[PDB]
């Protein structure tokens, strides 16, 4: 039906020529870039817009990160895959752009996808080919199919497109049909991607293969129970051992259309996961409610991959809300740090940074224990461009109603706050005092156990244009853009409306990952 016996190749452009055009676009932007917010230790394009992480793998001794790339502007546009790699996850290098639209079935965009090591030890790429359904523009909705490509070399500098391996039964779906992941379970290969059903419900479809090339429709692996959710972008699906040592499955997706409620689903679209069980032949059986990967302002389209031992996840720091002032600066968007996924005794995922992120530290400045015996502030450093702050708050002996750090604390009185808030029992990233961007605040919940524990650990990464806040060794994370003003950028320890006892505060200067 819609699963060809062999890959369908409809070459319409010279791939090498379209790649060369794309290199010029990103290089032109890079040369005129304003570095005020450009990351020192996060992955961005050298120029232009990025979104979703793609093709994540550890392959032939190297860490690979690809990403949705618009080479020709700082807003979303004709989609390419950019590429960076590393031997150690600390020191990165720019690779040639990997994919530009060159086949009929992808002529309006090379959309998101994944990479997986086959039975022969060779990598395969699976990605979506995008067409405008009306053949013109977005007014008529999307026309999307799944594509295969194979690397030309172990370095993944280039790939040969094989063409379309799964077509779209256009009249059985609501346009959205994208973002494949391929994995092996037992003696079968499986593929999942996101679909808007004919009834406009968000679904993940499942296909199987003996050879990773010819696919068979199996069933709908999962449908989102919220009728407001019409699409599941960037689906994820992987096994992980629970505390009992039983095998669970994590389903993840970037959900479109859920309405906000209290603190929950506040971003325009929201990415999250459920933990449950899966037997091949059956649908996913959730055992949890939907939970956000990241509770911050700017996080979407996460993808995970396995390095042989660890399941590792990157998110795109998504700016969905105007104004987006970095779009004036010749780049837009970066990825988060890579996070190791663990499943704790608390029955939830933890996403601490991978151990390699300690290699970002140039130094360790130990400020020791700090007591604010009255409401007030203490400057930790007058200027911080790119730092990691580790701090332990003594909840039991602090009366402050709100306590933590002000980062990007500039001479104009602007700052971003990272605080424990005793009135809501949450960690809060508050951008109210940002001089630019859409401001607002984001909260991460603390369990009854965490609130009763009498200490709270924060690990805060401050880059030129963003913050990443790891709570209690990655039980929760908040990633937000932070639009620092001109001049020195202080870090202050602040106690509002009472006392603060900090058991430990330690600063590390962050090195460049070599991509700027
Ligand atoms: O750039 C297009 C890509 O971005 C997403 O919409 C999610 O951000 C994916 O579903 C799509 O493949």
């Amino acid at each position: 039906g819609f699963t060809p016996d062999a890959p369908v190749l409809h070459e319409i452009k010279n791939h090498s020529e379209e790649l060369t055009k794309a290199e010029a676009g990103v290089a032109a932007f890079a040369a005129k870039r304003n570095n005020r917010w450009y990351p020192k230790f996060h992955i961005a394009s050298n120029g232009g817009w990025i979104n979703d992480p793609n093709g994540l793998c550890f392959y032939k001794g190297r860490w690979h990160v690809f990403y949705q790339l618009h080479p020709y502007g700082t807003q979303w546009g004709p989609m390419h895959w950019g590429h960076v790699s590393s031997a150690d996850m600390v020191n990165w290098k720019r690779e040639p752009i990997m994919f530009a639209p060159s086949l009929e079935e992808e002529k309006d965009g090379v959309f998101s996808g994944s990479a997986v090591i086959g039975d022969d030890g060779k990598l395969k790429f699976y990605y979506t080919g995008h067409r405008w359904a009306n053949g013109k523009d977005n007014t008529g909705g999307d026309w999307q199919v799944q594509m295969l490509a194979e690397p030309d070399n172990d370095e993944l500098t280039s790939a040969t497109k094989r063409g379309m391996v799964i077509d779209c039964p256009t009249d059985k779906v609501n346009h959205h049909y994208r973002d494949p992941k391929v994995w092996k379970t037992g003696d079968k290969w499986y593929m999942t991607f996101g679909v808007s059903s004919a009834e406009k419900r968000g679904q993940m479809w499942l296909f199987s293969s003996d050879d990773m090339v010819k696919w068979t429709y199996e069933q709908v692996l999962f449908e989102h129970p919220d009728s407001n959710v019409f699409m599941l972008e960037c689906p994820d699906f992987f096994p992980i051992k629970d505390v009992e040592g039983n095998e669970k499955w994590v389903i993840g997706f970037s959900a479109m259309g859920a309405k906000p409620s209290g603190f929950m689903n506040r971003n325009v679209n929201n990415a999250g996961y459920m933990i449950g069980t899966w037997t091949p032949g059956e649908q996913f059986k959730p055992e949890t409610e939907f939970r956000l990967w990241d509770c911050g302002h700017n996080y979407y389209a996460p993808q995970s991959f396995n390095d042989g031992k660890r399941q590792i996840v990157y998110g795109w720091m998504s700016p969905f809300v105007e104004p987006i002032p970095m779009q004036d600066d010749g780049w837009c968007g970066n990825l988060t740090l890579p996070r190791e996924i663990t499943l704790g005794a608390d029955g939830d995922l933890h996403t601490a940074p991978v151990a390699e992120m300690e290699g970002l530290r140039e130094d360790t400045v130990d400020f020791g224990a700090i007591d604010l015996d009255v409401s007030g502030e203490k400057t930790i450093v007058d200027d911080a461009e790119a730092v990691e702050i580790e701090m332990t708050i003594d909840l039991a002996n602090s009366t402050a109603e709100r306590a933590g750090l002000r980062v990007h604390a500039t001479e104009d009185g602007a700052y971003t706050s990272v605080a424990y808030d005793d009135q809501i029992g949450r960690v809060v990233v508050d951008r109210q005092a940002n001089a630019q961007g859409d401001r607002g605040y984001r909260t991460a919940p603390l369990s009854e156990a965490e609130l009763a524990a009498g200490e709270l650990k924060l690990r805060v990464y401050v880059d030129r244009g963003c913050v990443e806040v790891y709570v209690n060794d990655g039980r929760q994370v908040l990633s937000s853009y932070s639009y620092a003003s001109e001049g020195p950028r202080a870090i202050k320890l602040v106690a509002e409306s009472g006392t603060l006892k900090v058991k430990s505060l330690v600063l590390h200067h962050m090195k460049s990952i070599g991509l700027e």
